DNA sequence: TAAAATAGTTCTCACGATAACTATTAAA
DNA sequence: TTTAATAGTTATCGTGAGAACTATTTTA
């Protein structure tokens, strides 16, 4: 067999379905890092997070961080806002929309857990992550 | 939650790739090009069209077009439109093409055995039938 | 103060998705 | 032969990457 092709498939249509579920369950566009950034600002409403921290908590790069951020704007899930005391910092806010939105879309998380790993146990699963965990590993 | 670290896992995953590939002398290839590559030279008896991708690769109607742009432009397939149906275009492995698919079969061999190396099989054959699952249970 | 770390943007790109469109062949 | 299906392209988009570029703190 092969390695490399099958993975990309599988998440690929993974990814797919993931969009379909989403937008039927009112969490259009949140299937995905916007939606991983609107739980991360619902969770820690006390921390300000600005763009690079996003960078740290999804693991992406500057130009996406950046790119990220403008469509969840557009999307009227986030209001951003430039500090006063760091010139070159903007800062990031759950918009009313956004806090609505982080409700529903948690929600919708466990509804996943709940209809994904149905006929699976936690030794299959917790190896798994081993044998995911040690393929990482594998690239210092 | 979780689900979202899996995607991570494979940003990373198809990140490594390009820069090992690149290190290796088959940049560009570390993903579907190189997959498509292959199946031209393991079957060159067959006629391959543009929507035989589509079916070979599980992506769609423009991601398959555009990926066969992709490769013409990277100098590894020549497009050449059929002349008895004249909707379709056949794809043909270039002279670098061939030579890559070898280079890129050897690069295959490298990767696999230093990517399952302190795993054993069934923990494996059994990430088989949890992916599988998973999957199934997406159907 | 001069040089370097930082925060964000914009360029060009690879690789996925639809949807709307042109052709062309096949089917009814 | 009117209609369906098929093959490919191009539009807009989401989500990844690096590189070159501002503009602001640091910090040496």
């Amino acid at each position: 067999e092969n390695p490399l092709q099958k993975a990309r498939i599988l998440v690929n249509q993974l990814e797919k379905y993931l969009d379909r579920y989403a937008k039927e369950y009112d969490v259009e566009h949140l299937a995905g890092p916007q939606g991983h950034l609107v739980m991360h600002l619902y969770k820690h409403p006390d921390k300000d997070m600005s763009i690079k921290d996003a960078e740290e908590i999804l693991h992406i790069s500057k130009s996406v961080a950046s790119n990220l951020v403008k469509r969840m704007e557009k999307n009227g899930f986030i209001a951003i806002v430039p500090s006063k005391t760091d010139k070159r910092v903007k800062y990031l806010y759950l918009t009313h929309l956004g806090k609505q939105k982080a409700t529903q879309f948690e929600i919708f998380l466990e509804k996943l857990h709940s209809t994904m790993l149905a006929g699976i146990t936690k030794e299959e699963i917790r190896t798994t992550k081993k044998v995911i965990r040690t393929l990482a590993k594998n690239m210092a």
